[PDB]
């Protein structure tokens, strides 16, 4: 059992604060679990004309309408018209489609998809000039949302070895999950795969390479520039500061420069970009690190302290929206359950320093 | 907020605050989710309609009926035979009014009738009548829910206690059981024909409740040997018939109805009393956790302190684990554990561990 | 158990059939008793303004509009505006309220009910003087039926000692249950009641009499010429016949011949009055009488045979409808049913006396 | 019609005939209001929703569901694992396709699902499992619906025999158990993947049935045993172990078994022989009747026509009663007993009689 453990130390309460602490994670992580399968959808079928209307979302890759099935008049489908998909499990932030097929050049490659997309991130960015000048901190945090997903995506694709080679604002879907979008990664015209006949007379200088490890993090870089109504510079170093315009500013100035870092080796993996964007989003923060501490072997307690508590806030959260009005699990929740479950004062020690904060 | 993250000794406090902060939360959403502006008098009889007697109570005869004004939700009518604010644990009604009623259903006889919405499918004689194979088969499991019928039945005693009401006619046939789930059932305690409460012609003697401050400590005494299909032993001192040993329940259950049946009012053990017996029985802590060796009992209390926080945890942890399901069903079960946790204090638990003679 | 006596003979033809024939008698009588509970309403409430429209029938002792309550619109009651309850349980056939009280001269004593009639008998009777002469089996056939709520109800008014002694078709109100509506007896204006101070200076040969104990009878048989379309006579012996227009025309006539004697102490009572009908309406008739049979000793065994038929197949009738459509219990099934549960070869053989086929 | 009135013989014959034709158009109404257009693929699969898996089967997982074109009605949604007529007891569907399913409920995996509106809530396997209290708790009541699960299981059989299937793979955690009330459960057989029927470049040895023409009755001997919550033999002819005899059905059940475990097919009985022995055991005749003194198997023939006679009038009076009642439903266990008493012959009866070695 569970409990064998606690009620043998339940004498000590160093003991059972420690055994609390230790399953409080568990139940993060199981939290972490049963969270995907409700974002997820459920049982997915693979597959007349649907359609309704004019276009929903512009797309490098494609454009969007609106579509009906026939056998359910209320089940919502986009058919992505082309102006390819990747050898990869299903991702809450990668494309997936139903199947495709050849139709007609009205004013094709058709394919269809359940996750309709109402703009793309460069709609977005291009639209919300006014709001990041009047309310920045809301904007640059839902930045950081956006910019979490798409390492949580990048992540994916990294773990099975394809580069997306082509990270604009233009490719990245937004679909209702105003309220915090889903990002969704489209648009693999150009992706490449690791292999692992052809020819391997290929240098042993070239064949080390694959010197695409760290192509996607340096593309995301000039995205966060995007993102913050600025411009791409090339069109830490000493490359053009953010404006401090809220609390996210000056972090996510410090992460452009370590994705936008020109020596490869150096440039931090998309991995290590998305953990100082948890950092950002949930902390820890400089209050944390400004007060006195004498080693970092004493500042890992105090994070250690801080992890505890914010899991059983987080904890105590969920445990809430069991027995009150709706579901009421949001993709905010969920992020920040990913976050809390995988955490340790290893890790967040290494974000502080990357931060500039320790 | 966080100041003192510092300090693991701050920490500890701060989580055992969040535990019990938000089991409070909880026993207060449970109570409004249980518990949900409507009543009926005889021209209103015209609404409803029977169904097919779904329970034979020591006071009447009640039957599933329907209205046309609410439809979907199902009714009770209860038929009283002849001769507070409100609780989840004491029958409620909508309306009465009195109706000439077939014999072919107990030519016309004048009675009563009350219409209600918790519908009971059985009394609690019913249920121990029809359980007597099922006890010796699967006592553990017999065993737990008569606790827990007994654990309901003491919610509502003390609330007929907090109004000044005895109740005088606790028999297994007064309590029904009603389905429940927004399986363990409901115990609804009825029939207040007989009971008390705190012109004036009467004596001194009489209007005061005085003699009866126990009564309704020793009926439920008797009820846990009916309960546990032994007779009245009317027919912590000992002398009392024991219970034969079934289960883990079966030494609890006989330690609390020989203090429930103690001579003198004095020594009886007060309703509440027995309240904390049965939830220290149905959820601990348990002799494990007391014989340990402690050099004195504050810090078996120390000890208790901790186990507090430890079975909150995990209950918060139960709920939370809850919240992201297709499902999102709370059970009685855990509402009533809930309003243990959060009502459970060390020394509290202490009385309760030495009544049970665990000390 | 029901069952050990049918083993026990069980290796007997006779033995078992006579048992199966004795408990389908018990079974026909649970079956009357269960069909009243189902006619009778179930639990009834004694209790503003209703109303809705215009006349609904009028009687000699009133005049009947519908009528809504309003704590559900949709409950209609009769209101009945009179022109006294007899102190008797609630019969199918005799009129009930729920409550009465005076209320203004408009256009009063008011009186409230819950079986609101359509028309009297005396309406009935008035409107169907062309179907009588276009299809007379079908209207006579409703005539006895109407006959015999009439006794239903009569006989239980003497059971309680009630002398209704207004019986006219006026008073006799039909409420819907074209469809055999169900007879309700009104209008208790002169009802006399057998006691059982003053004064018992009345004459020895006067406290014998109570000389109403056939009074009601004689009432009905005027009623049998007026539900007939032919004049009461007063305004067996040797009468005015009536005209042989179907299968009951004969037997209607010397019933009321039997009632309309004009010696008290011959004319026969109401219970008398209702087996004929019953016999009338379902038999037996002159072709089981005239097959050859030496005594009254044998045709009593043939009579027993006729009621065990006539009950199985009334059991085989009910027991398909347990299992079909809806519940499909008509007014004429329970009547039927209080029959075959009541009947006798010993009865059988006095009502085919009276009606002279034996 | 009634000429023959004047007759009591010619009477009786009459009334046996009304037994008999009512009887008759009884099961044929029964038929029609159990077993009650409508089809779904993968498209359509935008129509459900789940709703919290409800059976665990020999070759699925099943979930319930809704649909919002049928709504009120409820689905369940049979996920398959992986490596003939409609009939009350064999398992239909309306619509299969592919899907991938999240592993969490059995990253996504490929499985044939299908959907079906006969929602199992627990395999004969559970059901088995779970009942090894009730069983030495309530023998006659829990081997009674064992006789019951068993006489629906032929019922399925014979179906399949009429139609050329043997299913070869009769397990408890085959046959699901389903509420059911147009209390005892409907038994439906399924899981069909190892089956047979009656290119061809095959041998003619293996296109023919032949050999497998009495397996099914094999299986289902071995099925008395693991419902009686005894071992599988294999781990009339005795040899085979016995059953503890503890109701009255354990004699007859044991018995039973023994002619389904027959070593060579001529000897084993066929399902049909077993179908009517399991009638006999629920609803007789029994033993009192048979060892009567008779001077002759054929006097006997003649007392168990009367007793046909008799079973049909009680049943005959029992829906009549029933018509006239504010309820008006039928019982699963009337239905089959109806189908009973309206195929019984005493020629037929005599033979179960003495397989039951009652004679």
């Amino acid at each position: 059992l569970q409990l064998h453990s606690l009620l043998s130390s339940i004498s000590s309460k160093e003991g059972t604060y420690a055994k609390l602490g230790g399953l409080y994670t568990q139940s993060l992580a199981r939290l972490v679990t049963k969270c995907e399968d409700l974002f997820m959808g459920g049982l997915k079928t693979e597959l007349f004309k649907l359609i309704c209307n004019k276009p929903c979302c512009d797309s490098g890759d494609a454009i969007y309408y609106g579509a009906t099935c026939s056998k359910d008049p209320d089940s919502i489908y986009a058919v992505k018209i082309c102006k390819c998909s990747p050898s990869v499990p299903v991702h809450f932030n990668i494309q997936q489609d139903c199947g495709h097929f050849v139709a007609s050049v009205p004013s094709c490659v058709v394919v269809i998809t359940r996750e309709v997309p109402h703009q793309t991130a460069s709609d977005f960015v291009r639209d919300s000039v006014a709001s990041h000048r009047a309310e920045p901190e809301v904007y640059e945090r839902r930045v950081c949302f956006l910019l979490l997903q798409l390492c949580n995506g990048l992540e994916h694709l990294k773990e099975h070895g394809i580069i997306h080679r082509d990270l604009c604002l233009e490719n990245l879907l937004l679909v209702h999950c105003k309220h915090l979008p889903r990002l969704i990664i489209s648009n693999f015209l150009k992706a490449k795969q690791k292999p692992g006949k052809s020819q391997a007379r290929l240098a042993p200088e070239i064949v080390s390479a694959s010197q695409y490890r760290k192509f996607d993090e340096f593309q995301t870089g000039i995205l966060i520039y995007e993102l913050l109504h600025q411009p791409n510079p090339f069109e830490r170093e000493d490359l053009p500061p953010l404006p401090t315009l809220s609390l996210y500013s000056p972090g996510l100035q410090q992460l452009a420069h370590l994705l936008l870092e020109a020596d490869p080796i150096k440039r931090i993996r998309i991995g290590e970009a998305k953990r100082v964007l948890q950092c950002l989003l949930w902390g820890p923060r400089r209050e944390l690190v400004e007060q006195p501490c004498p080693s970092e072997e004493v500042l890992c307690n105090t994070l250690h302290n801080w992890i505890d508590m914010k899991r059983a806030l987080m904890m105590m959260k969920f445990a809430e929206k069991a027995v009150e009005r709706r579901r009421g699990v949001e993709l905010e929740d969920w992020l920040c359950c990913q976050y809390l479950a995988s955490a340790e004062p290893g890790a967040l020690l290494q974000s502080l320093k990357l931060l500039q904060l320790l």
